[PDB]
This record gives structure tokens, sequence and C-alpha cells, in this order.
């Protein structure tokens, strides 16, 4: 999966061992860990494949944060923090709420003071408590001066260049990310590409090509899970999800200084390791290239996901209620295409 | 399913008794024959639901028509004359045949002269053949005076106030069918609204509303027998249309002097009685009314149905290839929504 673990420098020891990372029950490739100045990396990128770049400094003056320097930098704005009773965090799309009426939500968010979030940290971890917190936070105008300094201090370099040489749009925002030990963000896709950069920590991230969406089973688009996997992986239904049995993932280990390329409509399940303590990262997220003006045959998987996606989007609309998506599609392929 | 069957004037007879209706697994209920005088007979007909008009005189001037006045008088343009070899016609847009190499067409078209398609049909008969042959031809304007007298004849008056009534576009065309005892036009549904006029001979109407297409299993959108039902009538396969079990059609047998409304979009199963000669036939066909700005919910069967053909279209020209519409489809819905 993510080969024998890396030895870190001056001999301090196996970066992780396997024991850290969660079972489950898929096969698994290496992703690439390339130096920026390798051709290769900058091949994969070009092909929306996912990469490893070990060297692009692109976060360098943020190796330094921790909860004590953020506490005291990071300003008095307010921070959203998601809450969980086990270690997947079940987010969901509040606005597609009022589609399915027997939704029950089951990881809150709840907007606190950085202070408050790293003493409801320590509050969780005397009491013995196993309730889980990720703090999930766009950066803004109300950090403080020494956090826009070491902002200011990215590789924005290295990664404009990234931005204009794939035609990609602009930076659309920078997600700080501050979670437990053992927290999962299950299998989900993004519309927009992103520069993973990890910063405290390590994460496991396993990742499955757009082609795979015939074994992940999203939900249906007006549902909150919108762009969510429906197969539990610690559980997986084959029942009602059989092709999980043919999924096949990327898998790497990222760690400080590290920045993974998650290429645009990839499937990405995240987990910080278990017994590796808190985990930071900042997201570089960048509307992808616009779509070439005359189509090129045969199609991409990820553009054909978004046909589905405007499919079911556009059936809503016109039947008035996104309920009837649903009967209206079998009504359309029982004994017709299947 | 057509009631006890009417009795002929100056007692000659009932017009047709059961023998002569082919037996099929799916109950009925009768189309009301009303007066065109009747409120309840324009009720219907503004619902698009059928209905049977016993006195139009839509084609009075026709009811004299036979082979001998035919041939006489509908001159010498070419007749398009549909063969057969069992009592089941084998349509199929020839256009559309280049999306399915693996299909193997059984009921060809072939143009004549009417004079060859009347010695044609005395030539089968007394070699006791059994292939059969179907008339379809537009009215044009190569037909001889006479027919001309006749066409001219007919209740414009009174069809012309229907189609303004209703909102209608203008009449498309006239088509002039001609069939043998026994021959079947197996069940399809058409987008234009139809007046089905009754000119000789006896012919069993068994229509299915719009609402029924889950219990129909029409071909693909791209396939040559787009709109035609894949039920074959006489022995249906239960395990690849199940929905069949559950169909309930509307039933009539119209004679000369009859008009049957088609409502657009509704299935019909249209066969000449066996054992009682040949059948004369002139449809009139309407555009329906266009589709009201704003839309109303919930919406109509028919409606829904065109919601369907326009995605299986849009998803064909966005693919490129007809043929990967089904697997398309069928990632959408497994396990997502079925
Ligand atoms: O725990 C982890 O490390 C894994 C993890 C935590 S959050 C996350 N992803 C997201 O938060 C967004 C939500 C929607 N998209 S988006 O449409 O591309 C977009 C991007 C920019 C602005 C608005 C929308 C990704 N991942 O993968
Ligand atoms: O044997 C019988 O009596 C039953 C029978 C014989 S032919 C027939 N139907 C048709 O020929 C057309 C083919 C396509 N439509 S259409 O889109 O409405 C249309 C209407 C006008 C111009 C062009 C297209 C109906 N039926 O039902
Ligand atoms: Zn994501
Ligand atoms: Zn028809």
């Amino acid at each position: 999966g993510s080969g024998e673990p890396r030895e870190e420098a001056g001999a301090l020891g196996p970066a992780w061992d396997e024991s850290q990372l969660r079972s489950y029950s898929f096969p698994t490739r290496p992703i690439p860990r390339l130096s920026q100045s390798d051709p290769r990396a900058e091949e994969l990128i070009e092909n929306e494949e996912p990469v490893v770049l070990t060297d692009t400094n692109l976060v360098y003056p943020a190796l330094k944060w921790d909860l004590e320097y953020l506490q005291e930098n990071i300003g008095n704005g307010d921070f959203s923090v998601y809450s969980a009773s086990t270690h997947k965090f079940l987010y969901y799309d509040e606005k597609k709420m009022a589609n399915f009426q027997n939704f029950k939500p089951r990881s809150n968010r709840e907007e606190m003071k950085f202070h408050e979030f790293v003493e409801k940290l320590q509050d969780i971890q005397q009491r013995g408590g196993e309730e889980r917190l990720y703090l999930q936070q766009t950066l803004n105008d109300t950090v403080g001066r020494k956090i826009v300094m070491d902002f200011l201090g990215f590789n924005w370099n290295w990664i404009n260049k990234q931005q204009g040489k794939r035609g990609w749009g602009q930076l659309t925002s920078n997600l700080l990310l501050i979670g437990m030990e053992g927290n999962v963000t299950p299998a989900h896709y993004d519309e927009q590409q992103n520069f993973f950069a990890q910063i405290k920590g390590y994460k496991r991230c396993i990742l499955f090509p757009p082609d795979q969406f015939e074994c992940l089973y999203p939900y249906p688009v007006h549902h909150p899970c919108d762009r969510q996997s429906q197969v539990d992986f610690d559980n997986p239904d084959y029942e009602r999800f059989p092709n999980f049995q043919n999924v096949v993932g990327y898998e790497t280990v990222v760690g400080p200084g590290d920045v993974l390329y998650i290429p645009m409509y990839w499937w990405h399940h995240i987990e910080s390791l278990l017994n590796g303590g808190i985990t930071i990262t900042v997201n570089f997220w960048y509307k992808g290239a616009p779509t070439p003006k005359r189509i090129e045959y045969p199609l991409k998987a990820h553009q054909k996901v978004a046909i589905m996606r405007n499919i079911e989007k556009m059936l809503g609309e016109a039947l008035g209620n996104p309920q009837e998506v649903g009967p209206l599609l079998n009504t359309m392929i029982k004994g017709r295409y299947n």
C-alpha cells in the first residue's frame, strides 16, 4: 500500500508503522513520491494523476505550527469545528437537507474561538472521552500578523506556475484542517483541483480514479451527502454495493512538507494515523481548466461523471421534486436498457 | 372488451362476432361510442381521452371506396406497400438502422402502382399463400379528379373546428391504409393527435394511456423500432417484461363511418378483423398544441414520456455513440436509485 515506512532524518526512527493504519477490504498501489523538479511529476499532474511532491517548500513557514503557536497568533475569529461520536465524520450539505426529511444528521458543526477548541480538546483527552473533533476553517483576513507573515512565506512562485501551466482557474480558498488522531474523512470526490499540503502529523490518503464511480456508489445528487460514497468502508454491504468488491485504490502517507496533488473528481479517503497525534493540513483549491471548445472522444471518466450529475439535477428541476428522480430513471431503464 | 357486436341496419346481421378478434392476456374496457353533438365527446377530446364518434360524416364520400373504384381513380403515383411473413408487421426507422448493426429487418417496403398492389393481392388469394400486404400511402397531388372530389367532400367544417378548439397545429398529412384481413400493427405510440376515420371493413383498436409506459417497455429511442412496444402480444415474456401482467387497455371496433380519436402519446394496437375482408382507413394527423409557457404540476404522463425521450437523445449526442446510453444509465442508477 504505502510501502515500508520512511525513516526520519537523524536516526529518529520510522515515521509510522503499519499498526497506525486502518484495515480495509480492497488492495492499493502506491502513489509516487517525487521531486517537484522531476519531469515525471509534471507528467502526472498534466495527466490529472495523483502525485506526492516531497520538496515544494509550499508551506515551509507553517511547519513550525502547533496548537500553542496557532492559539497565540491565529486571531480572534470564529472557527468551524465538527464533532463526531465515531471516527467517521458525517458531512452533509445543509441546503439539501430540505429534500430528505427522513435524514438524521450525526456530525454537527459548531463555531467557536481557537482558544476554545484547544481547551475543549484538552478537556476530552484527560476525561478519557471518545468524542472526536475536527477543525476545518477557511483562512481569512482576521488572522494575526504572524500568521500573515507565515502565509506570505508560502511558495507562491511554484504553485502559481502550476496554476498557469495547467490552465486552472484562480485559487478559491485555503482550508486549515486540524484533526485528532484516528479521525476519518470518508471517501468522497471534489470538483476542484487540490494541492494537499501536509504540515503536522501524518495522514493516510487513499485515492480512487473517477472511473471507479461504479464501485463507490455515491449518494443521489440531491441528497445532503452528495459526492460521498454510500459504502461503509468499515462494513461494506456487498449486497447493496457488489462492485465495491472490485475497487482498487491509490495509497500514500503524507507527512510534514509533503504536498499531495488530488486531481479533480478523484475519490479520496483521508485518515489521521492512529496514535499519531494531531494533524495539520492546508489545502489549495483551484477551479479546473475550462472544458475544451470542441469535444474529444472518447470522453474522460470525469466528464461522464459530470454528465450524470447534470441529468440528475435537470431531472429534479423538470419534475419539480427531487424525490421523483429515482422512479423516473428506473421507469426509463427497466426492461429497456438493463 | 368491445361489447356485444352492433347490429347493422336493415337486419343484415351482426357486423362481426368475437371469433374475429385475437386472443390476448390483458383485460380491456370499452372506449365510448358517442355522437359528435354529445358534450361528453367534447369533454373526452378536450381531456385527451379516446372516443369513437359515430356521426361526423368526416369521410362520407369515401364510404363508397373499394379496390375497383380506387384502382380506377386514385391515379398513377407510387404507393408504399409493406410486406410481412406473419400477421405482425415489423415497422422500423430506416435512418436509425445504422446505430444497430445487428438488426435484421423483416417487413420490407416496396413502392408500386395501385393496379400492381391490387393484382398482387389477387395473386396471393388464389395461390393460397400466407404472405400479407399493407398499403400505407400519404395522399398527394397525383390522385385523379374523382378522388379529389371525394377528398373535397370530407367534413372539413367539423374537423377544422376541432383543430381550432383544441389549439392543435395544422394538419400534417392524410394516410390511406388498405390492409388484408388479420393484419396487425403492433402496439406503439405516436406524437401527434390522430382522427382515425374508418372507411371499409372493421378494425379492432386497443389503446393504452401514456401512464402505462412502465407496462409496455418501448425500444430504446435510438433503436429502429423507437416508440414500439418490445412485448410480443402473442407470446409475452413475463421475465423480461413483468409489468405487462399489469397492463389494462381500452378497446373498440370501428366500422365504416366511425371516427376514433387516438390522443397523442396514447399506445394503440390496431388489427383488421379475422375473415373480415380488406380494410380501408384514412388518418388525420395534427401536431399537438404548444406546451404551456409556465408549467403546471404534477406533470402529465406524456410530459414525463417526452422527458425520458429527451434524456436518451441528449445522452446519445453527449456520449457520441447511442450504444453507450444504456451502460451509463445503469451506472447512474445501480445501487443509487434502485
Ligand atoms: O480530512 C481531510 O484531510 C480530507 C478533506 C477535508 S475537507 C475536504 N474537502 C472539502 O472541504 C471541500 C468541500 C467541497 N469541495 S470543492 O467543491 O472542491 C470546493 C473547493 C473550494 C471551495 C469550495 C468548494 C471540497 N477533504 O477532501
Ligand atoms: O394499421 C393501423 O391502422 C395503425 C397505424 C398505421 S400507421 C400508424 N401510424 C403512423 O403511420 C405514423 C408514423 C409516425 N407517427 S407520427 O409521429 O404521429 C406522424 C404523423 C404524421 C406525419 C408524420 C409523423 C404515426 N398507425 O397507428
Ligand atoms: Zn475533499
Ligand atoms: Zn400509430
